[PDB]
């Protein structure tokens, strides 16, 4: 399994982890310096968010996210190999991303926005569809689920077909359950515990719970106790064959990787259910 | 469903147990802080031995061995509520261990030294079956017949197959190759349905695949202790206890949540 985004490609048959670059508040200098020690430490994608996905936040502006955004993308793809992933919903800066070199849409609201499943299509980049119950304002008043592998099951199901009607091929595009997006404790080990057998897709899975609730809330810890859980969380997933993993830790999270793969390597099947 | 018995207490194994490696090296005071520190931050079980037991370490006659562990032993059997597993290879050690409250005897050598199987046999604790030899036709296939066969000689000397351990003894005669073989088929030794122990903490198994030095090797166990744990492994032999055990809830709060609270 692979990707391909601006003439080059991404070859999915090892995890790779995606290294965190917010830019929500020198600020370009300042981005560029994380980046690079980022790609040092190992990361083959760096995801680039300029809005917070907080609860109470107003919504940045478009000509805010544009400011924070464009000049980090461009930056990066004129100095660095690495793959570079864009955290937006909105269809202006997903366009603009993509003018400056960005390989991978990578939408917290699956191209919900007026315009945004337009804007991707239109780029033809990778598309990364995550599991969302409501909107980031309230999703975690009160999660609930019947069955919360189903609901995410079948969402895919509706969003791979949402986008196949717009223009973007199934072999662009990739899953995401959301940890922590209108979900509490047992939702998301529920997920993560049956992630495998998102696999049926044939799409390629991304994963992140770096530093989230759903380490802090187990192991009772705050927010910069948490690599060990983290860790955990990372080498669960990969060892069912997730092959993105979206993560703060980038050095530590890539050894994990390398033992992982190892595993696999000599496992005849190449992947734990 | 899976327990340990021994010295009046149980051990459920139906989740992960960290057991912390002890340093036997004033000793007393040092080492049942160190015992301290390792109980607070989760260990369940304390080996006793560390860098005095590793192999190469210089051997010791019996009065000196006695001498250094038995205290140690009996110190932290009075202290504190955790199971205790020792390392020895000698019979009296064996023998005057369980009398003082050891709970596991972790031989290294499988019992191989005169007397050490009949004074394992005459304590009736838990004993630990570790593979021990690299060339191999098929390493799991050799490991796996090592232990039928350990697992008959113990029944023959009358320790019952409850009170067993298996341990495929990573970083124990075998090349990078032959330790990620393992690993990855642990699950696989859950036929003989006892408790399977692993320790790779540190190892080069981690060094020589990430080309770090000892003290770099925390992110590499981890991955280790997961992976084993996710496949059912009991009891997970650590350096770097209070980060293994948060590691172990993530295991655990996943496998809880799978209908079959186990990866294969
Ligand atoms: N694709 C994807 N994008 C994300 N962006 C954030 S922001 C919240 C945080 O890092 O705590 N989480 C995710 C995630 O889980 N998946
Ligand atoms: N049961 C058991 N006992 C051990 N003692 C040592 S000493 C080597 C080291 O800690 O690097 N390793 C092991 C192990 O893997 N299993």
């Amino acid at each position: 399994m692979k990707l391909f985004a601006q003439g080059t490609s991404l070859d999915l048959s090892h995890p790779h982890v995606m290294g965190i670059l917010n830019v929500t508040p020198n600020s370009l200098i300042d981005a560029v310096k994380h980046a690079n020690l980022m790609i040092n430490a190992g990361a083959t994608i760096i995801d680039v968010g300029g809005e917070s996905t907080r609860p109470g936040a107003a919504e940045v502006s478009v000509e805010e996210e544009l400011q924070r955004v464009i000049p980090v993308v461009e930056a990066i793809a004129q100095r660095f190999e690495v793959w570079i992933s864009v955290d937006t919903s909105k269809p202006e800066v997903i366009r603009e991303s993509a003018k400056v070199g960005a390989h991978i849409i990578n939408d917290i609201r699956s191209l919900s926005e007026p315009g945004a499943l337009e804007a991707a299509a239109e780029t033809g980049l990778p598309v990364c569809l995550m599991h969302m119950q409501g909107n980031p304002k309230t999703m975690q008043e009160a999660p609930k689920y019947d069955d919360v592998f189903a609901e995410v099951n079948r969402y895919f199901i509706e969003q791979i077909a949402r986008c196949e009607q717009a223009g973007i091929a199934k072999e662009k595009l990739l899953l995401d359950p959301g940890f922590g997006f209108g979900k509490n404790l047992s939702h998301n080990y529920s997920l993560l515990a049956r992630l495998a057998e998102f696999h049926h897709f044939n799409l390629p899975l991304l994963v992140g719970m770096s530093r989230k609730s759903m380490i802090g809330q187990l192991l009772n810890v705050g927010p910069s106790e948490r690599l060990s859980g983290s860790l955990a969380c990372a080498v669960i997933a990969a060892m069912q064959g997730a092959h993105i993993i979206r993560v703060h830790d980038v050095k530590e999270t890539v050894e994990a990787m390398r033992v992982v793969e190892a595993t696999l390597s000599a496992k005849e099947n190449k992947r734990y259910e």
